[PDB]
């Protein structure tokens, strides 16, 4: 298991719990409708400890870059300005976001050749699955 195994362009094939996660975040109706109906690609590139994650669809595209282990200001899809850290740990990329005394974790793992993305805030969870393209 290495962070490099997560590289490439990945296409969303299954979502569960995403709308609920967005309601927990407090996302408004315009963006929730967009997120319910987008089928984005995820594009992950990594060079050593440098990581970029771009999420791309007609409806909505976002991108961030970071150094693994380093705290940075991430502007999210829904416009939060979080203190984020990403680490590759026990075979998963773990992204922890902190803002206004709130927290959310997003994990990304390779399973059976598919990218599995899991999100949680206050026990409200989502699982999104991507196949490689
Ligand atoms: C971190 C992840 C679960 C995520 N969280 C979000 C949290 C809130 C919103 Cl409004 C969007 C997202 C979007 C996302 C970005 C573009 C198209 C569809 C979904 C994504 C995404 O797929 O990158």
């Amino acid at each position: 298991a290495t962070v490099q195994q997560l590289e490439g362009r990945w296409r969303l094939v299954d979502s569960k719990g995403f709308d609920e996660y967005m309601k927990e975040l407090g996302v408004g109706i315009a963006l929730r409708k967009m997120g319910a109906m987008a089928k984005p690609d995820c594009i992950i590139t990594c060079d050593g400890k440098n990581l970029t994650i771009k999420t791309e669809s007609t409806l909505k595209t976002t991108q961030f870059s970071c150094t693994l282990g380093e705290k940075f200001e991430e502007t999210t899809a829904d416009g939060r300005k979080t203190q984020t850290v990403c680490n590759f740990t026990d075979g998963a990329l773990v992204q922890h976001q902190e803002w206004d005394g709130k927290e959310s974790t997003i994990t990304r793992k390779l399973k059976d050749g598919k990218l599995v993305v899991e999100c949680v805030m206050n026990n409200v969870t989502c699982t999104r699955i991507y196949e490689k393209v």
